[PDB]
């Protein structure tokens, strides 16, 4: 993970607090990390920080027991349906983790980068990208998404 | 969400986002005892070291805590200084609410939070003194008068 912060929450957050987003959203992308990474839970999340903040983690939240390809399809379900937040939350995390990928194929082959496949990799960034606006008025639109929309064209045309 | 509250205090003060994350993230660190290791891992080596200068050795009793954390307050840089001043702003807030409409009891509380805003300003230039750190004086006055 890259600049300006080296560490995937603190860009996330940026991110998110740049598009306007509130505290609540903001703490929610910081923490996405800790609990997926971490042995912190949802439960330490809501007594720490409260049930909105626990609720905004837990929409993007994997459930670890599910195959990749299932647990992939949620998250394409949840962008498309999700209220602005939640979909921003899930566009902010992709957005980071591309552009950590755009940087290293710019030094490194696109067919033979991604542990997942290219396949599946394309698959489900272009998943997020077509699902993301869905049901989204044109002027909540954040611009960032147009950021991460550029770059999975870029990354898998 | 009292963290959320020491974020605010932080960041409208001026300092950089890793203190304002430490800051955030102070509690839950204690309340899950979550490791340097962790920390580091997730949020980034800045965002570590600064959780590390306000963590209380559990063993002690909680007078010897409290005590090493006002010679903390009176020794540490500015950013040290904020973390603990911003964290003790945001209880007291909340006191004073509660009050208009203690923990361990009001000599102690009065003991620890005379002793932060009493060593708060060592070292620094009037000029360098977050307006916060006003803020939470005034409210130490307001509350431990008695
Ligand atoms: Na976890």
């Amino acid at each position: 993970t890259g600049e300006p912060y080296f560490s995937h929450p603190l860009n996330v957050a940026r991110i998110l607090r740049r598009a306007g987003f509130r505290e609540e959203v903001v703490v929610a992308g910081l923490l996405h990390d800790a609990v997926e990474d971490t042995e912190m839970t949802d439960a330490d999340i809501r007594a720490t920080f409260g049930d909105e903040v626990a609720d905004l983690v837990a929409s993007h939240t994997e459930n670890k027991t599910l195959s990749w390809e299932e647990r992939k399809a949620h998250t394409i379900e949840q962008v498309r349906t999700g209220n602005l937040e939640e979909k921003a939350l899930i566009v902010a995390d992709k957005l980071d983790n591309l552009t950590s990928v755009k940087y290293a194929l710019s030094s490194k082959s696109v067919w033979s980068y991604f542990k997942r496949g290219y396949d599946l990799q394309k698959w489900y960034n272009q998943g997020i990208k077509n699902n993301m606006e869905y049901g989204l008025n044109p002027s909540e639109i954040p611009p960032f998404f147009d950021e991460y929309a550029r770059l999975v064209k870029w990354i898998f045309k």
